[PDB]
């Protein structure tokens, strides 16, 4: 029942895939992606060939982690795994991993650049991000790079969260605590990102268009206000505190005056996302129950992740141990229903 593989060279990369996958066409290059046609199903898929997956410890772990994660992501608003394969017949020759998903077209960036969004459109797009994030966050995973170009939006405005490689600067959507190199992060960093995206769908422009992380920080403080005493004290570096203290003391802007033409409920939600203290930001679960989404909110259809443990950053293993765990997951993979 092993499929028949065929070999092919594209952009100085060898691709060896099952014959069911035809018309491979490179769309991006750590892992490179081909648009392809699944002859079995008639569907357009993306095939990602991971770059040298077991050639560094960092790669081996990431490889295992992406596979184990995606094997368990089964949600309307999160990318799912259609297939996973390797040309290896044994663990001893296992050097390559390929992941297959539905092929995405436009991202959220294509939307906001192509049109001005009505409030209902903003509602549906943001609701779907939060529903997916609720699910991702429940598995104890942080996305860390939630931005419009990582958000696929199909022709009927169905949104999926994924990692789009480099197929819009990341720093525009980054919580301030990441750019301050805070060692430990809340999932709340992603909610900061949603606030930035939501603002941009309401106004049509990047909320905080920093040219670098210092500019980025200045722009942030201009809107939310410079931190108070207790926030300041959580910043352990005196030089960092001194630089922050040295900035002209910015008052907190009134979001209702800033976003003057927006739904007052969108503005209220915005205020709850873009709070400086990460402990005080609304959660995705809480956000979903916000009155802004009363049109789309259904507490019986906002599910959470299955019970598999996906908390792996803490885990230290040997390079060949990550490969063998990865091999087990490839072998035990069972393709989803239609
Ligand atoms: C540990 C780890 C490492 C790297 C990525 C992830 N990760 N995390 C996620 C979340 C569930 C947290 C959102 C998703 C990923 N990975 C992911 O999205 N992988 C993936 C797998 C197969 C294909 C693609 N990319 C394309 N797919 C579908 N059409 C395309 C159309 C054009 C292009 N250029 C790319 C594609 C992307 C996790
Ligand atoms: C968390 C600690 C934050 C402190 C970072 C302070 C770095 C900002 O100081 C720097 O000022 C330079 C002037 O010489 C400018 O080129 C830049 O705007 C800025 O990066
Ligand atoms: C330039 C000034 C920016 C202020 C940054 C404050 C960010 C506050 O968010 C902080 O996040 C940390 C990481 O999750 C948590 O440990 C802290 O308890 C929380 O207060």
């Amino acid at each position: 029942e092993r499929p028949t593989f065929y070999r092919q060279e594209l952009n100085k990369t060898i691709w060896e895939v099952p014959e069911r996958y035809q018309n491979l066409s490179p769309v991006g290059s750590y892992g490179s992606v081909c648009a392809a046609f699944d002859t079995k199903t008639g569907l357009r898929v993306a095939v990602k060939k991971l770059s040298r997956p077991f050639q560094s410890i960092i790669h081996a772990k990431r490889t295992y982690r992406e596979l184990r994660l995606l094997k368990h992501m089964k949600h309307e608003n999160v990318i799912g795994l259609l297939d996973v394969f390797t040309p290896a017949r044994s663990l001893e020759e296992f050097n390559d991993v390929y992941l297959v998903t539905h092929l995405m077209g436009a991202d959220l960036n294509n939307i906001v650049k192509s049109q001005k969004l009505t409030d209902d459109h903003v509602q549906f797009l943001i609701y779907q991000i939060l529903r997916g994030l609720k699910y991702i966050h429940s598995a104890d995973i942080i996305h860390r790079d939630l931005k419009p170009s990582n958000l696929a939006v199909n022709e009927d405005s169905e949104l999926k969260i994924l990692d789009f490689g480099l197929c819009v600067a990341t720093r525009w959507y980054r919580a301030p605590e990441i750019m301050l190199n805070w060692m430990h992060y809340n999932q709340t960093v992603d909610i900061w990102s949603v606030g930035c995206i939501m603002a941009e769908l309401l106004t049509g422009r990047t909320l905080f268009p920093g040219t670098d992380h210092i500019d980025q920080l200045k722009l942030i403080l201009r809107l939310v206000g410079t931190p108070g005493a207790e926030l300041l004290k959580k910043i352990s570096s005196e030089s960092a505190r001194n630089y922050i203290q040295s900035l002209t003391q910015m008052p907190k802007m009134n979001f209702a005056n800033v976003f003057i033409g927006a739904n007052p409920l969108a503005v209220d939600l915005l205020e709850k996302m873009l709070v400086l203290d990460s402990d005080k930001r609304i959660t995705a679960a809480q956000a979903l129950a916000h009155a802004y989404f009363a049109q789309y909110h259904d507490p019986d259809d906002e599910p959470v992740a299955d019970p598999y443990d996906q908390s792996l950053e803490s885990r230290d293993l040997l390079i060949d141990e990550w490969k063998s765990l990865t091999y087990d997951e490839v072998i035990s993979f069972v393709p989803p229903p239609l």
